[PDB]
């Protein structure tokens, strides 16, 4: 299963919202993260490493928490 804990990578120093990255990723329709928890979880039928991916395509890496 997935559980992508956003990792700080850049901008530490400020927030960002997550959620428009796991959405581009097919079967992903529903998306919820906590900017407060760093993490970010989906609901959809996607490839683990399709999930993980994108969110590295933003340059922001995610350590599946499973």
């Amino acid at each position: 299963m997935l559980k992508l804990k956003v990792e700080g990578m850049t901008c530490n120093h400020c927030v960002m919202a997550v959620t428009k990255a796991l959405k581009k990723v097919p079967g992903v329709e529903k998306v919820e993260v906590s900017l407060e928890k760093g993490e970010a979880l989906v609901e959809g039928t996607a490839d683990p490493k399709a999930l993980v991916q994108a969110v590295e395509e933003e340059g922001y890496k995610a350590e599946v928490l499973a």
